[PDB]
DNA sequence: CGACATGTCTCTACGTCAAGATAACTTG
DNA sequence: CAAGTTATCTTGACGTAGAGACATGTCG
């Protein structure tokens, strides 16, 4: 029995008026996200000098195509964090020399965050190591099992939408 | 296309030398965990005056049975957080009157964190709402799909 | 226009990790 | 005993939400 299953057995004993079965799937979802980030993905980003959120900004800039420049709002909408938290991520990356701010010509309120050449070289390198890492994380599942997990998670996400 | 699928399409265009397929399942895993906690689970805990980690401690104490008393170590092992972070959680709950610290008779180094009557009443109500909340969250999946999701996540966790 | 909305940062306040401290426990 | 380990808290550092501030964009 894993953590989620054992916790459900305790609740079945302590509150027989309750059906706590839902705790298994959602507990394992939470635990999987935490463990995979903490033990597998984040140490790799750290070897490149990046926090996970910093890797995410560089990846979002890079995959958006030349000239690898996005507004803070596009970045925080993509990252699903607050505007102020995105300011902090940009500040860290800017000080490290991986991105550069400039005025957005399209909007007087705006800023464009752009990859530097050094930032682009870093993420171009890290993304390959990252995907290799992700594949190893998933290797306990067959190809078909990974596809079905992706489908089940999409159905669950569409449910929230 | 959802967020993960669109991100993968961008990578396929920008780095055709790369196979970014793994990003779909792991991106959706991360997004699902965040969105469900942010939009569904954590607001409910807040209605009871609890942070998610505080709910978790009270739940761990309650489900362990009378006298609902566990050591900080048993708690932080169950929560998968560090010892110092568990101190903070206990501090918040104790100040709020939901738990009480006492010396552990079994270990001179140790403490027992125990539910108060008010803390037990709080978690006994909140856990019912929480389970109702979880079931609605999962209602987009059939019973068989939820079982399959649970099995696939267990296989993935054992892999780690 | 003035009223309202948005982009973005600054700021407070909090949960978190890891390192360190130290009393007490374990081991041999 | 003497050395090593564990329980637990304290502490510095950092990411985070979201309120607030303010310049600039949008609306009738």
């Amino acid at each position: 029995m894993d953590r989620a299953a054992h916790a459900v057995e305790q609740w079945r004993s302590e509150r027989p008026d309750l059906d706590p079965s839902s705790m298994i799937v959602l507990g394992r979802l939470q635990e999987a996200a935490l463990v995979i980030a903490r033990d597998r993905l984040n140490p790799l980003f750290a070897r490149y000098g990046l926090q996970p959120g910093e890797f995410d900004v560089l990846a979002t800039l890079r995959r958006s195509g030349a000239p690898y420049a996005l507004t803070p709002t596009a970045l925080y909408d993509a990252a699903m964090i607050s505007s102020g938290s995105m300011t902090n991520r940009i500040d860290r990356l800017e000080k490290a020399g991986w991105v550069e701010r400039r005025a957005n010509p399209a909007d007087g309120r705006g800023t464009l965050v752009a990859l530097t050449s050094a930032g682009r070289a870093l993420i171009d390198d890290a993304v390959v190591a990252h995907v290799d890492n992700q594949r190893r994380v998933l290797s306990a599942l067959s190809a078909a099992e990974q596809r079905q997990l992706a489908k089940l998670l999409d159905k669950l996400l569409q449910g929230q939408a």
